[PDB]
Parts: C-alpha cells; sequence; structure tokens
C-alpha cells in the first residue's frame, strides 16, 4: 500500500505511485520522470489522469502505450490549475522531461516535491525565489557527508580528453558508453562530437532517444553500428566479458574498447579527484568508472535546503531503516541551527 511520503495533503493527488493499483482515493497521478523504479505500473490498461511533462508524456505514448486521452502535459515555468489546485513543474536538473511540481494549496499551505533532482545555484532564480514553502519532499539519495563529487563539466572534460588521446593514437579503437535508463545522454554526445562521428545503438535505444525533443538527435545518433565509433551498450555489458564479446561482433573493424561506466558514487572519490582517475584494464580492454551523478551532492543538497528555509522535511530515499532515517533527521538540524531558521 502507498506510503505517506507519496501522498500530498489537502488533496486527492499522488506523486510517482502507479505500482500500488487503485489508491484510496486519488483523484490524479503525478508522474516526475521516466525512471522505471517511478513509472512502475503504468500501460496501454491504465485510465486516470497522468500528469507529467511534455517528455515524460511523449515517452508515456510511444515506449508504454498508454493512451493519449490519460497523458495530460503541462509546460514548465508556468501556472496551471489541477483539480482546483494551482501547480508549477520546474526543471529538476536529473534526466531528460524530469521536473520538481510545486502545489500551491487552497488553505494556503505550499508544498515543493522534488522528484529526483540534482540541486543547483540556478534554482534560486525560478518561480521558487518568490515565496515560502511549508513542506519538502526531498530527494536524498546522497544525504550523507562522504558523498562529493565533481560537476558534471569536469567530468565531461575528462572523459572527451580521455577518448580523443585514445583514438588519435589508435584509429581502430571503439569507445562503448553504457546506459540503463534515460539519463546521461551528455557523456556519451560529447564524446560522439569531438571525435567526429555518430553514437551507434540499438533501434530501441535510438527510439527511446527520438521521444525525447533533442535539438539536433538526428544529427548525433543512428542505428548504423557500422559507420560509427561510439557505441551504446546496456550497462550490464560493460565488463570484460560482455565488451570481448561485442568486439568479435564487429568482425574485425576494431582491435580494442575504451569503456565508459557513468556511475553515481564510487568509494574512489574519498581518496582520489577526477585528473587522477584509472582504468581497469584486461588484454585490450579498459574500463573507466566515472563519477557523473544526476543527485545532488550532500553540499549540493544542504546549500538549497538552507537557501529554501522549509518549516517541514520528509525524505523521499533511503527511508526504509531506523539508522537511515535517524542520521538524515540529525543532519536537518545541524542545517536549520546553522542557518538560522
Ligand atoms: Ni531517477
Amino acid at each position: 500500500t502507498c506510503p505517506f511520503y507519496k501522498k500530498i495533503p489537502g488533496t486527492g493527488f499522488t506523486v510517482d505511485a502507479f505500482q500500488y493499483g487503485v489508491v484510496e482515493g486519488c483523484t490524479a497521478y503525478f508522474l516526475t520522470h521516466f525512471h522505471s523504479d517511478h513509472y512502475a505500473g503504468l500501460s496501454k490498461h491504465f485510465t486516470f489522469p497522468v500528469y507529467c511533462s511534455e517528455i515524460t508524456g511523449n515517452l508515456l505514448k510511444n515506449k508504454l502505450h498508454v493512451q493519449e486521452q490519460y497523458i495530460h502535459p503541462l509546460p514548465l515555468d508556468t501556472e496551471c490549475i489541477v483539480n482546483g489546485v494551482k501547480v508549477v513543474l520546474l526543471d529538476a536538473n536529473h534526466c531528460p522531461g524530469a521536473v520538481m511540481i510545486l502545489f500551491y494549496l487552497p488553505n494556503g499551505t505550499v508544498i515543493l516535491h522534488t522528484g529526483d533532482f540534482r540541486a543547483d545555484p540556478s534554482m534560486e532564480r525560478s518561480l521558487l525565489a518568490d515565496q515560502k514553502v511549508h513542506m519538502l519532499y526531498l530527494d536524498t539519495t546522497y544525504c550523507s557527508p562522504e558523498y562529493t563529487f565533481p560537476s558534471q563539466q569536469e567530468v565531461i572534460r575528462f572523459a572527451i580528453n580521455t577518448a580523443f588521446e585514445a583514438v588519435t593514437l589508435n584509429p581502430h579503437a571503439l569507445v562503448v558508453c553504457g546506459t540503463y535508463s534515460i539519463g546521461k545522454e551528455k557523456v556519451f554526445l560529447a564524446i560522439a562530437d569531438v571525435l567526429g562521428s555518430k553514437v551507434g545503438m540499438s533501434q530501441e535505444k535510438y527510439k527511446t532517444l527520438q521521444c525525447l525533443n533533442i535539438p539536433e538527435i538526428n544529427s548525433l545518433i543512428t542505428t548504423d553500428m557500422c559507420s560509427s565509433l561510439v557505441h551504446l551498450l546496456p550497462m550490464m555489458q560493460i565488463n570484460f566479458k560482455g565488451l570481448q564479446s561485442h568486439l568479435k561482433k564487429c568482425g574485425g573493424k576494431y582491435n580494442q574498447i575504451l569503456a565508459f561506466r557513468p556511475t553515481g558514487w564510487t568509494h574512489s572519490n574519498k581518496f582520489t579527484r577526477i585528473a587522477d582517475v584509472i582504468p581497469q584494464t584486461k588484454g585490450n580492454i579498459s574500463i573507466y568508472g566515472i563519477p557523473y551523478s544526476e543527485h545532488s551532492s550532500y553540499l549540493e543538497m544542504k546549500r538549497f535546503v538552507q537557501w529554501l528555509k522549509p518549516q517541514k522535511i520528509i525524505p523521499t530515499v533511503n527511508v526504509g531503516t531506523w539508522k537511515s532515517r535517524s542520521t538524515m533527521e540529525k543532519y536537518f538540524r545541524e542545517w536549520k541551527l546553522e542557518a538560522g531558521y
């Protein structure tokens, strides 16, 4: 049955609550983004209204076959009215089409649901600047101080320089990038752009990326693996057996793979700067784990909350153990004491 932290009080709304059947007294189902832990349970047989971004709606229609009459896409940064409640969708800086949702309840309470997000100081200049928030439903994925990571831009610089150098030294090398859900597209697109190649992939992955409004996508992606020197594969195939196998299938077109696994965090970041990262190598296969995160680091999260100064924080991640919950509540107290609210 539905957890309390997926329910918006004083409304008939839920957020990312599609694996519970018919939720008692839910009139409208919001979806923050197209990742499987959040959409789990949608299908062509779903007949309640779903509210979401334009991109997420494209994906519901095309990938899950949800019927068009039940998809209610909203533009960003725009006051809209749902079942008599004013709502706004804000960019979450997560994956394509991911949003945070602002709710303005009839009694004057204001609620922000972050969905999944990576906090950034650019958010301190949206419709959030203009008013107070009583309740924050917060993405606490990395809510512990050991989670530090570089900026996405520093990680992309590292990957582009690495791939450029490798292929210049060996023009018969193949670059591989692992993927398991939408998100992290800049990794593979930036690499392809510096090598003057398209990114090759399965027809199903190509179809998924065409659902996204990426300007000049016919331009960056293809299903012709032959013409391409950057290939996308399932994250699971990013290991030595998977990559030897793939290398065989290219029919002596390539003699080496350099592969990137853009993971969230790895305990190497406690003892290593981005500049000092190295691969795992076996034969003519090298694998780099790079800390490209689409969630807030601990310090990014803390700054965002100390700026917003919500009256109450409800964590939405890591809530299933008493020790995790207590640890997060202790941080939230420090933040409030340090910030003076
Ligand atoms: Ni997500």
